[PDB]
């Protein structure tokens, strides 16, 4: 009962990373941020990432979250569109609401490291 285990451990979240991706690359909100992403790496280390962040093994050896998005200057809408991506995502893999809710709860504590850097 971490809330990796609660989504369905490892197989579940190497499905959900790339679906997410399908659905932030549809984004008219933030698909463009990705252009020049090389989505293999990207997918690897936001597996790592949130597999860490949920409670699963902690192998994250990427950069912590300022860095990540420095230069950027992202904005609100776009962290909304992140979250409700990684949402529809996890809901279309038929996660209930009050485990996605969990999941999102732990995410939104990184906005304000990563707006406006
Ligand atoms: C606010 C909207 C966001 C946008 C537009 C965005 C966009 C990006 C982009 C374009 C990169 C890669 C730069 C490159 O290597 O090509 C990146 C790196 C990353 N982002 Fe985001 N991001 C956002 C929010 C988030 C959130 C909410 C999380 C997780 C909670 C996240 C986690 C990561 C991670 C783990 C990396 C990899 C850092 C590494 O390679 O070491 N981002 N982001």
């Amino acid at each position: 009962q971490t809330i990796y285990e609660k989504l369905g451990g490892e197989n579940a979240m190497k499905a959900a990373v790339p679906l997410f991706y399908k659905k932030v690359l549809a984004d008219e909100r933030v698909k463009h941020f990705f252009k020049n992403t090389d989505m293999d790496h990207e997918t690897k280390q936001q597996t790592d990432f949130l597999t860490m962040l949920l409670g699963g093994p902690n192998h994250y050896k990427g950069k912590n979250m300022t860095e990540a998005h420095k230069g950027m200057n992202l904005q609100n809408l776009h962290f909304d569109a992140i979250i409700e991506n990684l949402a529809a995502t996890l809901k279309e893999l038929g996660v209930t609401d009050a485990v996605i809710n969990e999941a999102a709860k732990v995410i939104e504590h990184t906005r304000k490291d990563m707006l406006g850097k």
